[PDB]
Protein backbone atom coordinates (compact mmCIF):
# COMPACT_ATOMS: atom_id res chain seq x y z
CA UNK A 1 0.00 0.00 0.00
CA UNK A 2 3.03 2.35 0.43
CA UNK A 3 4.47 1.25 -2.97
CA UNK A 4 0.89 1.36 -4.38
CA UNK A 5 0.52 4.99 -3.23
CA UNK A 6 3.82 5.81 -5.07
CA UNK A 7 2.55 4.00 -8.23
CA UNK A 8 -0.94 5.61 -7.96
CA UNK A 9 0.91 9.00 -7.88
CA UNK A 10 2.70 8.61 -11.26
CA UNK A 11 -0.61 7.71 -12.92
CA UNK A 12 -2.25 10.78 -11.32
CA UNK A 13 0.56 13.16 -12.47
CA UNK A 14 -0.69 14.55 -15.81
CA UNK A 15 2.88 15.20 -16.98
CA UNK A 16 3.78 11.46 -16.64
CA UNK A 17 4.53 9.13 -19.61
CA UNK A 18 2.04 6.59 -18.20
CA UNK A 19 -0.99 8.44 -16.78
CA UNK A 20 -4.85 7.98 -17.08
CA UNK A 21 -4.96 9.56 -20.59
CA UNK A 22 -1.95 7.50 -21.76
CA UNK A 23 -3.35 4.28 -20.29
CA UNK A 24 -6.69 4.93 -21.97
CA UNK A 25 -4.83 5.74 -25.25
CA UNK A 26 -3.01 2.39 -24.95
CA UNK A 27 -6.23 0.40 -24.54
CA UNK A 28 -8.03 2.28 -27.37
CA UNK A 29 -5.07 1.79 -29.77
CA UNK A 30 -4.83 -1.94 -28.80
CA UNK A 31 -8.53 -2.45 -29.61
CA UNK A 32 -8.26 -0.50 -32.92
CA UNK A 33 -5.07 -2.25 -34.10
CA UNK A 34 -6.58 -5.71 -33.46
CA UNK A 35 -10.17 -5.23 -34.75
CA UNK A 36 -9.55 -6.66 -38.22
CA UNK A 37 -11.09 -9.97 -39.38
CA UNK A 38 -7.69 -11.32 -40.59
CA UNK A 39 -6.31 -10.80 -37.06
CA UNK A 40 -9.55 -11.99 -35.38
CA UNK A 41 -8.74 -15.56 -36.57
CA UNK A 42 -6.30 -15.72 -33.57
CA UNK A 43 -8.35 -16.82 -30.50
CA UNK A 44 -6.26 -14.65 -28.10
CA UNK A 45 -7.13 -11.53 -30.15
CA UNK A 46 -10.78 -12.44 -30.80
CA UNK A 47 -11.46 -13.19 -27.11
CA UNK A 48 -9.71 -9.99 -25.84
CA UNK A 49 -11.70 -7.94 -28.34
CA UNK A 50 -14.94 -9.62 -27.25
CA UNK A 51 -14.45 -8.88 -23.56
CA UNK A 52 -13.26 -5.28 -23.98
CA UNK A 53 -15.41 -4.35 -27.02
CA UNK A 54 -18.45 -3.07 -25.08
CA UNK A 55 -16.48 -1.30 -22.33
CA UNK A 56 -14.10 0.43 -24.84
CA UNK A 57 -17.28 1.81 -26.52
CA UNK A 58 -18.64 3.10 -23.13
CA UNK A 59 -15.22 4.70 -22.30
CA UNK A 60 -15.01 6.34 -25.77
CA UNK A 61 -18.38 8.02 -25.10
CA UNK A 62 -17.34 9.57 -21.78
CA UNK A 63 -13.94 10.81 -23.06
CA UNK A 64 -13.78 14.06 -25.06
CA UNK A 65 -14.71 13.40 -28.70
CA UNK A 66 -15.25 15.32 -31.96
CA UNK A 67 -19.05 15.09 -31.46
CA UNK A 68 -18.79 17.28 -28.29
CA UNK A 69 -18.09 20.16 -30.69
CA UNK A 70 -20.22 22.02 -33.18
CA UNK A 71 -18.41 22.77 -36.47
CA UNK A 72 -19.06 26.44 -37.31
CA UNK A 73 -16.83 26.56 -40.42
CA UNK A 74 -13.46 25.59 -41.91
CA UNK A 75 -10.94 28.46 -41.41
CA UNK A 76 -7.86 26.75 -42.91
CA UNK A 77 -7.18 23.56 -44.89
CA UNK A 78 -3.88 21.94 -45.78
CA UNK A 79 -1.99 18.74 -46.70
CA UNK A 80 -2.09 17.58 -43.00
CA UNK A 81 -5.82 18.30 -42.44
CA UNK A 82 -8.01 21.31 -41.68
CA UNK A 83 -8.67 23.88 -38.91
CA UNK A 84 -12.29 24.35 -37.90
CA UNK A 85 -13.93 27.14 -35.99
CA UNK A 86 -15.82 25.06 -33.42
CA UNK A 87 -18.04 25.60 -30.40
CA UNK A 88 -17.95 23.21 -27.41
CA UNK A 89 -21.64 22.21 -27.09
CA UNK A 90 -21.74 22.09 -23.26
CA UNK A 91 -19.59 25.11 -22.32
CA UNK A 92 -20.75 27.13 -25.38
CA UNK A 93 -17.16 28.47 -25.76
CA UNK A 94 -15.64 28.84 -29.24
CA UNK A 95 -12.23 27.31 -30.11
CA UNK A 96 -10.04 26.60 -33.17
CA UNK A 97 -9.68 22.83 -33.78
CA UNK A 98 -6.94 21.38 -35.99
CA UNK A 99 -7.66 17.95 -37.42
CA UNK A 100 -4.55 16.00 -38.45
CA UNK A 101 -4.90 12.88 -40.56
CA UNK A 102 -3.23 10.06 -38.61
CA UNK A 103 -2.36 8.39 -41.95
CA UNK A 104 -0.62 11.49 -43.37
CA UNK A 105 0.97 12.16 -39.95
CA UNK A 106 2.62 8.71 -39.84
CA UNK A 107 4.26 9.49 -43.29
CA UNK A 108 6.73 12.07 -41.76
CA UNK A 109 7.87 9.69 -33.01
CA UNK A 110 6.53 11.54 -29.83
CA UNK A 111 5.97 14.67 -31.92
CA UNK A 112 3.82 16.39 -29.27
CA UNK A 113 6.79 16.76 -26.87
CA UNK A 114 7.25 20.46 -27.76
CA UNK A 115 3.42 21.01 -27.84
CA UNK A 116 3.36 19.79 -24.19
CA UNK A 117 6.34 22.06 -23.21
CA UNK A 118 4.61 25.07 -24.77
CA UNK A 119 1.19 24.13 -23.31
CA UNK A 120 2.69 23.93 -19.81
CA UNK A 121 4.73 27.17 -20.20
CA UNK A 122 1.43 29.00 -20.91
CA UNK A 123 3.03 32.09 -22.51
CA UNK A 124 0.76 35.03 -23.41
CA UNK A 125 2.79 35.12 -26.71
CA UNK A 126 2.04 31.57 -27.88
CA UNK A 127 -1.40 30.24 -29.08
CA UNK A 128 -2.71 28.04 -26.23
CA UNK A 129 -3.56 24.31 -26.33
CA UNK A 130 -6.61 23.48 -24.26
CA UNK A 131 -7.29 19.80 -25.17
CA UNK A 132 -6.05 17.15 -27.61
CA UNK A 133 -7.87 13.94 -28.38
CA UNK A 134 -7.97 11.31 -31.15
CA UNK A 135 -10.21 8.88 -33.03
CA UNK A 136 -9.26 6.04 -35.48
CA UNK A 137 -8.67 8.48 -38.36
CA UNK A 138 -7.86 11.89 -36.84
CA UNK A 139 -5.73 13.68 -34.27
CA UNK A 140 -7.50 16.71 -32.75
CA UNK A 141 -6.02 19.79 -31.23
CA UNK A 142 -8.32 22.31 -29.52
CA UNK A 143 -6.55 25.71 -29.53
CA UNK A 144 -7.54 29.25 -28.57
CA UNK A 145 -9.31 30.88 -31.47
CA UNK A 146 -7.39 33.93 -32.80
CA UNK A 147 -10.20 35.95 -34.40
CA UNK A 148 -7.90 38.69 -35.70
CA UNK A 149 -6.55 36.36 -38.41
CA UNK A 150 -2.91 35.89 -39.43
CA UNK A 151 -0.36 38.46 -40.65
CA UNK A 152 -0.76 37.20 -44.28
CA UNK A 153 -4.33 38.61 -44.07
CA UNK A 154 -3.20 41.82 -42.27
CA UNK A 155 -0.49 42.44 -44.89
CA UNK A 156 -2.88 41.77 -47.81
CA UNK A 157 -5.45 44.24 -46.36
CA UNK A 158 -3.17 47.08 -45.15
CA UNK A 159 -0.18 49.25 -46.16
CA UNK A 160 1.92 48.78 -43.01
CA UNK A 161 3.48 51.98 -41.57
CA UNK A 162 6.70 51.88 -39.51
CA UNK A 163 4.66 52.48 -36.27
CA UNK A 164 2.74 49.26 -36.97
CA UNK A 165 5.79 47.21 -38.13
CA UNK A 166 7.69 48.50 -35.05
CA UNK A 167 4.85 46.92 -32.86
CA UNK A 168 4.40 43.53 -34.64
CA UNK A 169 8.16 43.07 -34.84
CA UNK A 170 8.50 43.79 -31.11
CA UNK A 171 5.65 41.32 -30.30
CA UNK A 172 7.26 38.62 -32.56
CA UNK A 173 10.58 39.40 -30.80
CA UNK A 174 9.01 38.80 -27.34
CA UNK A 175 7.21 35.64 -28.56
CA UNK A 176 10.51 34.28 -29.90
CA UNK A 177 12.28 35.18 -26.64
CA UNK A 178 9.55 33.14 -24.81
CA UNK A 179 9.98 30.12 -27.13
CA UNK A 180 13.79 30.18 -26.85
CA UNK A 181 13.50 30.47 -23.03
CA UNK A 182 11.42 27.22 -23.04
CA UNK A 183 14.50 25.51 -24.61
CA UNK A 184 12.90 25.61 -28.05
CA UNK A 185 13.51 26.75 -31.62
CA UNK A 186 10.39 27.61 -33.58
CA UNK A 187 12.04 26.83 -36.97
CA UNK A 188 9.27 28.08 -39.25
CA UNK A 189 8.45 31.65 -38.20
CA UNK A 190 6.25 33.12 -41.01
CA UNK A 191 3.03 35.27 -41.17
CA UNK A 192 0.82 32.14 -41.37
CA UNK A 193 2.12 31.29 -37.81
CA UNK A 194 1.66 34.90 -36.62
CA UNK A 195 -1.90 35.00 -35.32
CA UNK A 196 -3.79 37.99 -33.89
CA UNK A 197 -5.98 37.61 -30.80
CA UNK A 198 -9.41 39.11 -29.89
CA UNK A 199 -7.59 42.59 -29.38
CA UNK A 200 -5.09 42.57 -32.26
CA UNK A 201 -2.12 41.35 -30.22
CA UNK A 202 0.24 38.81 -31.84
CA UNK A 203 0.89 35.22 -30.71
CA UNK A 204 3.15 32.67 -32.41
CA UNK A 205 1.62 29.36 -33.36
CA UNK A 206 3.56 26.09 -33.77
CA UNK A 207 2.23 24.05 -36.71
CA UNK A 208 4.57 21.09 -36.04
CA UNK A 209 8.02 22.66 -36.49
CA UNK A 210 9.04 23.47 -32.85
CA UNK A 211 12.04 21.58 -31.61
CA UNK A 212 13.76 21.11 -28.22
CA UNK A 213 17.42 22.33 -28.27
CA UNK A 214 20.12 19.84 -27.22
CA UNK A 215 22.67 20.49 -24.36
CA UNK A 216 24.65 22.73 -26.85
CA UNK A 217 21.53 24.78 -27.82
CA UNK A 218 21.17 23.27 -31.32
CA UNK A 219 18.60 21.26 -33.40
CA UNK A 220 18.41 19.01 -36.65
CA UNK A 221 15.76 17.80 -39.40
CA UNK A 222 10.02 19.85 -43.11
CA UNK A 223 10.77 23.33 -44.57
CA UNK A 224 7.81 23.73 -46.91
CA UNK A 225 7.59 27.28 -48.28
CA UNK A 226 11.02 28.83 -47.86
CA UNK A 227 10.60 32.68 -48.17
CA UNK A 228 11.29 33.11 -44.39
CA UNK A 229 13.83 30.31 -43.88
CA UNK A 230 17.48 31.20 -43.12
CA UNK A 231 20.40 29.92 -45.29
CA UNK A 232 21.66 27.75 -42.39
CA UNK A 233 18.27 25.94 -42.14
CA UNK A 234 18.17 25.39 -45.99
CA UNK A 235 21.80 24.14 -46.01
CA UNK A 236 21.05 21.66 -43.18
CA UNK A 237 18.35 19.75 -45.15
CA UNK A 238 21.72 16.46 -44.69
CA UNK A 239 21.30 16.32 -40.85
CA UNK A 240 22.90 19.74 -40.20
CA UNK A 241 22.91 21.73 -36.93
CA UNK A 242 21.64 25.27 -36.31
CA UNK A 243 20.65 27.40 -33.29
CA UNK A 244 17.99 29.91 -32.20
CA UNK A 245 19.51 32.59 -34.49
CA UNK A 246 17.69 30.89 -37.45
CA UNK A 247 14.44 32.40 -36.00
CA UNK A 248 15.94 35.95 -35.97
CA UNK A 249 16.49 35.66 -39.78
CA UNK A 250 12.71 35.22 -40.15
CA UNK A 251 12.17 38.42 -38.05
CA UNK A 252 14.24 40.35 -40.64
CA UNK A 253 12.24 38.71 -43.50
CA UNK A 254 9.06 39.74 -41.67
CA UNK A 255 10.08 43.39 -41.16
CA UNK A 256 10.96 43.55 -44.87
CA UNK A 257 7.63 42.10 -46.08
CA UNK A 258 5.73 44.57 -43.79
CA UNK A 259 7.51 47.73 -44.96
CA UNK A 260 8.18 46.74 -48.58
CA UNK A 261 5.16 44.61 -49.42
CA UNK A 262 7.03 41.65 -50.96
CA UNK A 263 9.43 39.07 -49.42
CA UNK A 264 13.14 40.04 -49.85
CA UNK A 265 14.02 36.80 -51.67
CA UNK A 266 10.82 36.37 -53.75
CA UNK A 267 10.86 34.47 -57.05
CA UNK A 268 8.42 32.99 -59.63
CA UNK A 269 9.76 29.52 -58.59
CA UNK A 270 10.69 27.73 -55.35
CA UNK A 271 14.20 27.07 -56.78
CA UNK A 272 14.63 30.79 -57.39
CA UNK A 273 13.50 31.54 -53.82
CA UNK A 274 16.00 28.97 -52.50
CA UNK A 275 18.72 30.47 -54.73
CA UNK A 276 18.02 34.13 -53.82
CA UNK A 277 18.18 33.08 -50.11
CA UNK A 278 21.53 31.32 -50.49
CA UNK A 279 22.95 34.32 -52.47
CA UNK A 280 21.45 36.76 -49.90
CA UNK A 281 24.67 38.86 -49.95
CA UNK A 282 24.00 39.78 -53.63
CA UNK A 283 20.18 39.39 -53.81
CA UNK A 284 19.13 41.48 -50.81
CA UNK A 285 17.97 44.88 -52.05
CA UNK A 286 15.42 47.47 -51.14
CA UNK A 287 13.41 49.08 -54.00
CA UNK A 288 14.06 52.80 -54.73
CA UNK A 289 10.28 53.54 -54.78
CA UNK A 290 9.90 52.00 -51.27
CA UNK A 291 10.82 54.74 -48.76
CA UNK A 292 12.30 53.05 -45.62
CA UNK A 293 13.96 54.68 -42.57
CA UNK A 294 17.72 54.28 -41.95
CA UNK A 295 17.04 52.28 -38.72
CA UNK A 296 14.45 50.05 -40.44
CA UNK A 297 16.94 49.20 -43.26
CA UNK A 298 19.67 48.72 -40.63
CA UNK A 299 17.55 46.28 -38.55
CA UNK A 300 16.45 44.25 -41.60
CA UNK A 301 20.13 43.95 -42.61
CA UNK A 302 21.38 43.12 -39.11
CA UNK A 303 19.01 40.07 -39.17
CA UNK A 304 19.47 39.19 -42.84
CA UNK A 305 23.21 38.39 -42.54
CA UNK A 306 25.26 35.18 -41.87
CA UNK A 307 24.52 33.41 -38.55
CA UNK A 308 28.04 34.26 -37.25
CA UNK A 309 27.42 37.99 -37.43
CA UNK A 310 23.51 38.06 -37.19
CA UNK A 311 21.66 40.19 -34.56
CA UNK A 312 20.37 38.13 -31.64
CA UNK A 313 23.55 35.96 -31.44
CA UNK A 314 24.51 37.83 -28.22
CA UNK A 315 20.93 37.84 -26.89
CA UNK A 316 17.57 39.60 -27.02
CA UNK A 317 18.86 42.75 -25.23
CA UNK A 318 20.75 43.95 -28.38
CA UNK A 319 17.56 43.49 -30.47
CA UNK A 320 15.53 45.52 -27.92
CA UNK A 321 18.29 48.16 -27.80
CA UNK A 322 18.18 48.65 -31.61
CA UNK A 323 17.18 52.25 -32.43
CA UNK A 324 14.33 51.10 -34.77
CA UNK A 325 12.36 50.22 -31.55
CA UNK A 326 12.60 53.81 -30.20
CA UNK A 327 8.96 54.91 -29.78
CA UNK A 328 6.42 56.97 -27.77
CA UNK A 329 3.71 54.22 -27.70
CA UNK A 330 5.06 51.21 -25.71
CA UNK A 331 7.75 49.62 -23.54
CA UNK A 332 9.32 46.16 -23.78
CA UNK A 333 7.69 45.36 -20.37
CA UNK A 334 4.15 46.64 -21.18
CA UNK A 335 3.72 46.32 -24.99
CA UNK A 336 0.97 43.66 -24.63
CA UNK A 337 -1.22 45.99 -22.56
CA UNK A 338 -0.87 48.93 -25.03
CA UNK A 339 -3.27 49.79 -27.89
CA UNK A 340 -2.80 47.45 -30.84
CA UNK A 341 -2.58 49.21 -34.23
CA UNK A 342 -5.27 47.07 -35.87
CA UNK A 343 -8.21 46.37 -33.58
CA UNK A 344 -10.63 43.72 -34.89
CA UNK A 345 -14.38 44.47 -35.02
CA UNK A 346 -16.01 41.20 -33.96
CA UNK A 347 -19.85 41.21 -33.88
CA UNK A 348 -20.12 37.64 -32.54
CA UNK A 349 -17.83 34.99 -30.95
CA UNK A 350 -18.00 33.12 -34.34
CA UNK A 351 -17.11 36.21 -36.47
CA UNK A 352 -14.50 34.86 -38.90
CA UNK A 353 -14.24 37.97 -41.14
CA UNK A 354 -10.42 37.99 -40.89
CA UNK A 355 -10.29 34.50 -42.41
CA UNK A 356 -10.55 33.67 -46.11
CA UNK A 357 -13.49 31.38 -46.97
CA UNK A 358 -12.80 27.63 -47.72
CA UNK A 359 -16.21 25.71 -47.14
CA UNK A 360 -15.37 22.34 -49.11
CA UNK A 361 -9.78 11.93 -47.29
CA UNK A 362 -7.25 9.03 -47.25
CA UNK A 363 -7.10 6.47 -44.38
CA UNK A 364 -4.82 3.52 -43.21
CA UNK A 365 -5.13 0.35 -45.35
CA UNK A 366 -6.71 -2.75 -43.64
CA UNK A 367 -3.79 -4.93 -42.53
CA UNK A 368 -3.31 -8.71 -42.87
CA UNK A 369 -0.89 -9.01 -39.89
CA UNK A 370 -0.58 -6.77 -36.78
CA UNK A 371 1.14 -3.51 -37.83
CA UNK A 372 0.27 -1.18 -34.91
CA UNK A 373 -0.68 1.98 -36.81
CA UNK A 374 -2.25 3.53 -33.69
CA UNK A 375 0.79 2.85 -31.45
CA UNK A 376 2.67 6.11 -32.33
CA UNK A 377 -0.21 8.22 -30.94
CA UNK A 378 -0.34 6.75 -27.38
CA UNK A 379 0.03 9.72 -25.02
CA UNK A 380 -1.23 12.31 -27.54
CA UNK A 381 -4.52 12.74 -25.58
CA UNK A 382 -4.25 15.86 -23.35
CA UNK A 383 -6.75 16.99 -20.72
CA UNK A 384 -6.43 19.92 -18.30
O1 LIG B 1 -0.70 22.91 -35.72
C1 LIG B 1 -0.48 22.63 -34.55
C2 LIG B 1 -1.16 23.34 -33.40
C3 LIG B 1 -2.03 24.51 -33.81
C4 LIG B 1 -1.72 25.79 -33.37
C5 LIG B 1 -2.55 26.86 -33.62
C6 LIG B 1 -3.73 26.67 -34.34
C7 LIG B 1 -4.68 27.80 -34.52
N1 LIG B 1 -5.10 28.37 -33.42
N2 LIG B 1 -6.03 29.39 -33.51
C8 LIG B 1 -6.58 29.89 -34.65
O2 LIG B 1 -7.41 30.79 -34.61
C9 LIG B 1 -6.10 29.26 -35.90
C10 LIG B 1 -6.59 29.68 -37.14
C11 LIG B 1 -6.13 29.07 -38.30
C12 LIG B 1 -5.19 28.06 -38.24
C13 LIG B 1 -4.70 27.63 -37.02
C14 LIG B 1 -5.15 28.22 -35.84
C15 LIG B 1 -4.02 25.40 -34.82
C16 LIG B 1 -3.18 24.33 -34.56
N3 LIG B 1 0.39 21.63 -34.20
C17 LIG B 1 1.03 21.60 -32.87
C18 LIG B 1 1.63 20.19 -32.76
C19 LIG B 1 1.57 19.68 -34.17
C20 LIG B 1 2.13 18.54 -34.74
C21 LIG B 1 1.94 18.28 -36.08
C22 LIG B 1 1.21 19.16 -36.87
C23 LIG B 1 0.65 20.30 -36.32
C24 LIG B 1 0.84 20.55 -34.97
Amino acid sequence: ASRQRKLEALIRDPRSPINVESLLDGLNSLVLDLDFPALRKNKNIDNFLNRYEKIVKKIRGLQMKAEDYDVVKVIGRGAFGEVQLVRHKASQKVYAMKLLSKFEMIKRAFFWEERDIMAFANSPWVVQLFYAFQDDRYLYMVMEYMPGGDLVNLMSNYDVPEKWAKFYTAEVVLALDAIHSMGLIHRDVKPDNMLLDKHGHLKLADFGTCMKMDETGMVHCAVGTPDYISPEVLKSQGDGFYGRECDWWSVGVFLYEMLVGDTPFYADSLVGTYSKIMDHKNSLCFPEDAEISKHAKNLICAFLTDREVRLGRNGVEEIRQHPFFKNDQWHWDNIRETAAPVVPELSSDIDSSNFDDIEDVETFPIPKAFVGNQLPFIGFTYYR
